[PDB]
């Protein structure tokens, strides 16, 4: 919010109709002029015969305007009926504008309602035989492009309501270079019908839609983003917006995403949604619930071929589209509907943060270089760590399990938190019951990363060993009543695991990444470098966590993961085991 | 062609306009698509005119086409008759449904559920949908030509279906942690301001304490406030030794009003007759339905379970009487829950939001099966050291080292607190402490140096 | 006149009734079957074209179409069985004969009421004979099982067992893939499922050592595999309990409590299992498959040439697994299976047990 956004006390006015933009940009004195409230007051007082059309200098910097409307009815109303009509008109319009702002501009509905219904100004035309007036909401300010977007909703509002004042809303005034007759001036020199100010607003300042004076009672918002039924059913199917899956349920394409019909039915929601892009002679018919259910039955009965879902393992789905792994391109729209994506990370993909440089990417490189130093000793461990974290972006079956082994305060939990903040809902934490002992396995479906945590040192007594039968069962592509296993399974260990039975099929499903960097307290820092289990000791950062849960490093780590994947798992994704690190496997070796 | 047949068949429009005119139309036959804006509509006024309610009209009426509608107006004297409008596009029930959504009285959350705004509070139900109750409630806020037809039940079912099928996108609820919702409004904690009406609407608060807020009690002075200080002074002495425990107690008490995720679990440790259950009852009476007592299952019995699903959006969960887990024949705390009960979303619709302060009362120092450094960071304990015993056994309590003071028991406090006598004074105290500690940041600090089990690890250090 | 439409639709004989109480409809050259969502209405829309236009106009309105399907439901009385042909392979776009190599796509395939399918469209340009793929596939089969004089009875019983995975009847014997590690048992499983598509199923060891979705899911399947029997010969293991082996051979398996067994039960193991009891009925339902080819790495290859459990050792091909998961051998192996089946199980399909290979049976022998 700048000074011009704060307010604009200088006004610009024309003197006739049809002035070319060349004259306006040439500040032609015969047509355009600049005034203030007081200057225009004496101008209109001294020269009533002139015609004055107030507008903006340009739409680039002064897009903020008071919300205004022009009502023109070819009739006359008595005072009491006029009051009833104006009350109904004001309640309907205030509601409609507030709802549009809430659903598009993301503003508070009640704030808009209060600001608009609290204070507004009405004009009055001297033409007795017609009811013509201009309504200006004093305290509500909005950018011009938002009004240009809202003209539609006002058009359907006018076409829908029965109130004559609301039915006679003139939406044509909402367009670039909009000029409105200033109250007190004639429409044309040959017409003697002018507009009259109304109480309690006795000041001319209350009758200009460009005069911006934002006070405590004001609110601001702007648009964030700059037989016949059978024919309707065929038209809907032509858009390829609804599909049948193998599970017997139908997936629909609403809000640029594929959803399930298992909830309250969505086919009807689609049918209402696409009534705008369809010819109006059918759009009239489409809005009765019985006919809409009839069209829905036709659509169900025309869908015979069942299409498999989630066929691409090399695509990362977001809630605003899908990202290609081989490329860095992001698709948002009909390019993403081609890939039948059912789940998503749950957050909008931001191209402004997915750049490469990032104000936080350097500190991310510091954090990753602290948790895993890029040294000649941390060379194979580091690349194994990179590949294991990269495998979480691919939606295919993973054939190996990696054990995250490290001592206390080695950054493993921060690593899980980075991974979850980077891939959204695609990372899930699972308990130890799937190892030592079934919702713990049924909601694992279509997940791309599953983590188990704090194994309670099974080497000592009072523990139920790993029983690698689970490891063999967690490697098969379909998990048992059946679910698709697309999840890289990672295990947190502070102590090396122990297994009851060791087989030749177990060395091919076990991987280990070692963590040996300690983030210690200043007081206990000394007692940190007398231990052989650490290679580097760094000061503990208490402010790191608070940054972590706030999704501060959400997109930089995603960029790192995709860049690693572009290096390692292209064109083939495979995880290789490293049996030579667990001592327990040395025995048979 | 004066008629555009893009809206409705001309015959149907003429049928509608004739139906409006209760009196017989004289020249009905000659109205065609090329004259209906020209020929006056001469009417035989056997009955009173359907528009002006007079005996008859001196001059015939006339039709005009504008904005996809027919305007019916009288010639001669305009003010002598009422202007009439005939629409041509939209099922009237769809217009009503558009108006009702337009008000933002009905919304849907991420749970696939639909919340409504009835009687100044965001009602919600799953077994019995209540959109139609909203329609009855809101019919007063619409013109007459909608209220007259919102009465028939099947029309309301149609409007409900339209509203269901138009509400596509989900909204987020309960985003303000420093707001206390009642059934008649929302109290702000940063200020002392209370919002009742459409002001409480902006905060999508789907839960409530369960009792109406009263401005006549929430003042400061109060008939009950002074003995409320007396009670809180007795339960927690305002002394230099029991000094730090006092603000720790007040912070734990205030952290039950904020609707966010809490980063610690508090233990009320004290002997018998120390007033821990007194504080339990005071909190329950003070915050209504936002306080919930759970069993010991969510500590010792596998979570994934009504006792873990009922804590959805509750701001205080209190656990009672851990049965001496130090001795034999007991199941330990199994700190995996401590890992689980603090992280923001509770699994157990298996996902629920955690806004609850977990307070566990005990007489014995409890033990965990496993002790980890993550337990160092999320456990605080409150010490209670004032005895309220009967006159008979005072000396037997005054010679015990587990008490620093023994006071005479009053038998009438339980009935009075059960009657919500200290309901508002205690809430006032909670707000005062919240402004003292939790502004602008709410976070809880552990006290690892108090649990004896953590001493051994400190002995290791 | 909707009765006339229902009469015509039954005249086309597209919808049929089964003894299970459910209706099957001929949509898109396949005997589609469903219980949750009845498909008669989809059939009516599908065949609305094959009726005089005065009816095709009326079939659009869903109320009229539901009335038509109600009439159809009320017309059908007698059920018409299902899946009576064992020598037919039902594909996704037709059915393939086993006696001949002729493939049907159209009303020809509807005569054989085949409800299950391989799940993939059949290809005419690959099921030829020569194939760039068939050469390497035949070399792979030669490597896994040498075509030698000693590997004559073992190889032929291997071919018989693989052939019997195509016939849709109840089988009379069970064999065990007994062999040491790196011998191609997983390769055989992968090739078999790649060749037969959806008709394959992998199931755990529960249906063997225990008395149940693991048993009712094999309805009308043509191959079931059990894998990694965990050394029942040693301690800490649950013995075979061959009563299940008796139960898995009889045609109608209990586990809707009845299911039709058209699936060959095969277990691949590394160790010879131990049986609870040896009765004379067990002798006629156990067979043995042996593998003696080791696909080892060059480093440990010499240690594989000194092992008495291996006949030949060959160099491991790391990319073969990725190749067979790409189903490149999909139709050549099907060609081999068809040729072996036409060689062995015509005109009679019956499996001969081999009690002489089991060591545990020797004692009563
Ligand atoms: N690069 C870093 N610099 C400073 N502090 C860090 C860094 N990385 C992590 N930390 C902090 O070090 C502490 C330990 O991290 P954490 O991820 O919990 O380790 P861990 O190895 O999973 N621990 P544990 O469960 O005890 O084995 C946390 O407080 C982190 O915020
Ligand atoms: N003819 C062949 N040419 C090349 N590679 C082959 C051939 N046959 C098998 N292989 C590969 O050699 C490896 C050993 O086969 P595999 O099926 O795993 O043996 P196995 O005896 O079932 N193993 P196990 O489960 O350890 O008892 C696999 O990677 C096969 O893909
Ligand atoms: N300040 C006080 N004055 C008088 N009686 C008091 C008191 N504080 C608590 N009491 C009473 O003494 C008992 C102690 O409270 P209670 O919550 O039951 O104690 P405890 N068993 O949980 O340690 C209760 O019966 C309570 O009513
Ligand atoms: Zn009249």
């Amino acid at each position: 919010m700048d000074a011009a956004i704060r307010g604009n006390d200088v006004i610009f006015v024309l003197k006739t109709i049809g002035v070319p933009s060349a004259c306006r940009q040439n500040e032609d004195p015969r047509f355009v002029e600049a005034f203030k409230c007081d200057e225009l007051e004496r101008y209109i007082d001294n020269n009533p015969e002139c015609t004055l059309f107030e507008s903006l200098r340009d739409e680039e910097a002064y897009s903020i305007v008071r919300i205004f409307m022009d009502v023109d009815l070819d009739a006359c109303l008595d005072e009491i009926d006029y009051l009833t009509a104006i009350q109904d008109f004001i309640i309907e319009v205030s509601n409609c504008v507030a709802r549009f702002a809430f659903t598009e501009c993301g503003a508070i509905h009640e704030n808009v309602i209060k600001s608009m219904r609290s204070n507004f100004s009405l004009t009055k035309s001297t033409n007795r035989d017609k009811t013509s007036f201009h309504i200006i909401f004093l305290d509500t300010y909005t950018t011009m492009d938002t009004l240009i977007a809202m003209k539609r909703t006002l058009l359907e509002l006018s076409r829908s309501s029965e109130n004559p004042l609301t039915r006679s809303i003139d939406t044509a005034v909402y367009r670039r270079k909009t000029t409105l007759r200033v109250v007190g001036t004639r429409k044309n020199p040959n017409c003697d019908t002018i507009h009259v100010m109304q109480p309690p607003h006795d000041n001319i300042e209350d009758y200009l839609f460009t005069y911006v004076d934002m006070n405590n009672n004001s609110y601001y918002f702007s648009l964030q983003r700059r037989n016949k039924l059978f024919n309707i059913a065929q038209r809907i199917l032509d858009t390829n917006s609804v599909l049948l899956t193998e599970r017997g349920d139908h997936i629909v394409w609403i809000n640029n995403s594929w959803k399930f019909n298992s909830e309250e039915p969505l086919i009807t929601k689609l049918i209402l949604s696409i009534r705008h892009q369809l010819p109006k002679e059918y759009s009239s018919e489409l809005l009765c619930p019985r006919k809409r259910k009839t069209v829905e039955a036709n659509i169900r009965d025309m869908l015979v071929d069942s299409v498999e879902t989630d066929t691409y393992p090399d695509k990362l789905p977001f809630k605003n589209g899908v990202l290609d792994l081989v490329d860095g391109m992001f698709y948002s729209g009909d390019d993403a509907k081609k890939y039948t994506c059912t789940v998503s990370t749950g957050f909008k993909f931001d191209d402004t943060k997915f750049v490469e440089d990032s104000p936080e990417m350097e500190e991310l490189m510091n954090i990753i270089n602290d948790i895993q130093p890029l040294t000649d000793e941390n060379k194979k461990n580091r690349e194994l760590y990179e590949k294991t974290l990269s495998s979480c972006l691919c939606g295919a079956t993973k054939g190996c399990l990696t054990f995250f082994f490290g001592e206390t305060a080695t950054g493993k939990s921060t690593t899980k938190r980075l991974l979850k903040s980077a891939i959204g809902d695609l990372f899930v934490e699972t308990g130890q019951t799937i190892l030592t002992d079934n919702p713990f396995i049924a909601n694992m479906h279509l997940k791309r990363s599953v983590f188990c945590s704090e194994l309670p040192d099974f080497a000592c007594s009072g523990s139920k060993k790993i029983r690698s039968d689970n490891i063999k069962k967690l490697t098969e592509p379909c998990v048992i009543i059946n679910n698709r296993n697309h999840a890289t399974i990672i295990i947190d260990t502070n102590y090396k695991p122990v297994f009851d039975r060791i087989d030749n099929a177990l060395m091919r499903r076990i991987a280990v990444v070692r963590f040996r960097t300690h983030f210690s307290q200043p007081s206990g820092r000394e007692a940190a470098e007398n231990n052989d289990a650490y290679d580097k000791v760094k000061l503990l950062d208490e402010g790191l966590d608070g940054k972590i849960q706030n999704n501060r490093y959400r997109f930089a780590f995603l960029y790192l993961l995709v860049k690693w994947y572009k290096k390692y798992h292209i064109p083939i994704m495979k995880l290789y085991p490293t049996p030579e690190e667990i001592p327990d496997f040395a025995f048979y070796l």
